Order: structure tokens, then C-alpha cells, then sequence
């Protein structure tokens, strides 16, 4: 399929970005677009360091070749949206790598299941096209008759899992080329079941199923590793608002974008548009990221946090002092 090439491999390979830490909980990624006319090469470069600095590819068979290929394969499926975009999966994948590595996430799991997490990150919304999966089945979109008939509501996280699966039978972009037997089926097993785990529908009963799993010391024990993968995957897609106030704003203004899209397409289709999804009001950003940690991030990341996952304090932390800023924008209004 196609062939990414020199001309795109190189396009990446000449990104030094020197004004970065790509390992930090700062790393703003923001202002690494900024910063470039070439703002995907940029991003690809990212992740390309972000991976071959954790020397995990090298550990499992991948060379540098092979990964960059996939990068870019994942590149090319994603499109060009507000909010899920391929910078959204660059950031999961990144903030990702700083719960393993700073949060001390990487000791409750495999190196093989810590690649297999950093390389579903930059699967995990393949060709999403800014409608939730929602929309598809409320306008009787053809790919929501075809999650309907096919028993599956989780309409988008089967499609990237499709495409994902695409990506890796050409073996110049197969970065589990490498795995044999039970490792490689371990590989594809739990990326796509961490996908499939990104359905927010599954929120609750993902996040009661791992915490059940950590408070019981008789867990099977291949049971609570995939949760926890699954866990810290979820955790990554969520993880906007565990940022620097700042980066976190200029999410909330992209996803606040693609909702707003969406409901437009929702008004001329003529079906049901929620409030969230509607230009009509202003939609305070504020209240809306208040309500988002409230419900949400804030008791998500507590519980595992306490559950478990200590070293990641930190996100704790930064959503509390978030809240309080945007507090601070209601009191002074
Ligand atoms: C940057 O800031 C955001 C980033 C992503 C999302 C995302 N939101 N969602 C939904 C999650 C559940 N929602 C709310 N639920 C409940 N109980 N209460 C709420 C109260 C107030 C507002 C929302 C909710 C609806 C939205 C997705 O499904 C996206 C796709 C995948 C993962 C998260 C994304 C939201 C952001 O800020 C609102
Ligand atoms: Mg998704
Ligand atoms: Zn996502």
C-alpha cells in the first residue's frame, strides 16, 4: 500500500527540534508546530524520537526504517480536523511515554506491553473525520448501518482498529514484525482492545473493572496488566486537561471547534443537536472544562491515582490547579 519513500522519510529525519524536551510533562506541543512552516514533519519527529529513545523498538526486532514507515503510514490515514488530528495521537502517545517513565507506570507492566501502548497511541483514531459516533448512527450513516448490523456500537474504534490492522500486514511498516508465537499475538490482542477501550460509552465500566482488578491482590494477573493498559491508554486521551493551563486551553478551544462542526451537521441533517454541540450559545469554555473536570478527569484520574497508580500524582495536581484557574476567570469576569 503506497510507500512512504525517502522524499517523506528524509522530510522527517532533517527535524532537530532543539528547543525541546519531548520527555517532559511540560512539552508543549503547541508551540513545536508554531515554531515551523512543516508543522507534520515536525510532529512525526516527535514521535519517531519519542520512540527511538525508549529503545523499545530496537528490543523487539523494529528498526528505525520500519518505524518511521509506520509513523508516516499513520500520518497519511489521519485528516485534517480541529481536535482529532494526527497532533492528537502525537500528544497521546507523548503524554503516554511521561506516565510510564515519570509517573513509574512502566513497573506495573512488560516492555513489550509499554511499546505496544506508545505504537496504539498513534493508531487509536485513525481517519477520524470530527463526528463522534454519535452522529453516525443518529443520521443512519453507512458506517453506523454497518456497526449495527455487525453487533458493535463502538462505531469509530472498530474503524481505526481496521486501519490499524492495515498498517502492519505490509511488513515495511509492521512494527511487530519482530514478534513471534504469543508475543505477537499479545501485540495486536491488547492494541486492540485498548482502542476498543477508548469508547467513552465504556468509561465507567472500564474504569470500575480496573479499580476492582487493583484492590484485589488475586487478580489474574494478564487480566490486570491489559486493564491497566487499556487504563493508561483511556488515561492519555483524557489527559488535556492534566496540562499546563495554556497547552489545556488550546485544546479545549480545538475540541470546542469540532463539536461545534459537528452540531452544524447536525442541524442540516436534521436530527437531534445536543447543547454542547451548538454555536448558538457561547458555551462559556470556562464551565465547560469545570464540568469536564468535575465529572470526568478529576475523579478518573483520582481513583487510579490511589487505586494504584501513584507515581502520577502530578495529574491530580495540575486538573485541581486547572479547576482553580478557570474558578479564577469566572470570579474576575
Ligand atoms: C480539552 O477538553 C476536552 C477534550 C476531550 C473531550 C472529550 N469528550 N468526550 C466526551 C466525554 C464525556 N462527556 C461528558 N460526560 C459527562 N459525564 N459529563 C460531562 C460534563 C461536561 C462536559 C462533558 C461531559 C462528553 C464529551 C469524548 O468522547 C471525546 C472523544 C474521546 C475522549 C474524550 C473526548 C472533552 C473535553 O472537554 C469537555
Ligand atoms: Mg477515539
Ligand atoms: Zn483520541
Amino acid at each position: 500500500v503506497t510507500a512512504i519513500t525517502k522524499v517523506e522519510r528524509e522530510a522527517v529525519l532533517v527535524c532537530e527540534l532543539p528547543s525541546f524536551d519531548v520527555t517532559d510533562v511540560e512539552f508543549d506541543l503547541f508551540r513545536a508546530r508554531e515554531s515551523t512552516d512543516k508543522p507534520l514533519d515536525v510532529a512525526a519527529a516527535i514521535a519517531y524520537r519519542l520512540l527511538l529513545g525508549s529503545g523499545l523498538p530496537q528490543k523487539f526486532g523494529c528498526s528505525d526504517e520500519v518505524l518511521l514507515n509506520f509513523i508516516l503510514q499513520c500520518r497519511k490515514k489521519y485528516r485534517n480536523v480541529p481536535y482529532h488530528n494526527f497532533y492528537h495521537v502525537v500528544d497521546v502517545c507523548q503524554t503516554i511515554h511521561t506516565f510510564l517513565y515519570r509517573g513509574n507506570v512502566y513497573e506495573k507492566l512488560t516492555e513489550l506491553e509499554c511499546f505496544v501502548l506508545l505504537i496504539t497511541a498513534l493508531v487509536h483514531d485513525l481517519d477520524h473525520m470530527g463526528l463522534n459516533n454519535s452522529f453516525y448512527l443518529k443520521t443512519e450513516s453507512p458506517l453506523g448501518i454497518l456497526s449495527s448490523a455487525s453487533g458493535n456500537t463502538s462505531v469509530l474504534e472498530v474503524h481505526h482498529c481496521n486501519l490499524a490492522v492495515e498498517i502492519l500486514s505490509d511488513p515495511e511498516s509492521d512494527v511487530f514484525d519482530g514478534l513471534e508465537g504469543a508475543e505477537r499475538t499479545l501485540a495486536f490482542r491488547s492494541m486492540i482492545d485498548c482502542v476498543l477501550a477508548t469508547d467513552m460509552a465504556k468509561h465507567g465500566s472500564a474504569l470500575e473493572a480496573f479499580l476492582a482488578s487493583a484492590a484485589d491482590q488475586s487478580s489474574d494477573e494478564a487480566a490486570f496488566h491489559r486493564m491497566t493498559m487499556e487504563i493508561i491508554l483511556k488515561a492519555g486521551d483524557i489527559s488535556n486537561v492534566t496540562k499546563p493551563f495554556d497547552i489545556s486551553r488550546q485544546w479545549a478551544m480545538a475540541v470546542t471547534e469540532e463539536f461545534y462542526r459537528q452540531g452544524d451537521m447536525e442541524k442540516e441533517r436534521g436530527v437531534e443537536v445536543l447543547p454542547m454541540f451548538d454555536r448558538s450559545k457561547n458555551m462559556e469554555l470556562a464551565k465547560g472544562q469545570i464540568g469536564f473536570i468535575d465529572f470526568v478527569a478529576a475523579p478518573f484520574f483520582q481513583k487510579i491515582v490511589d487505586a494504584c497508580l501513584q507515581g502520577m500524582q502530578w495529574t491530580v495536581d495540575r486538573i485541581k490547579s486547572n479547576r482553580a484557574q478557570w474558578e479564577r476567570v469566572l470570579e474576575t469576569r
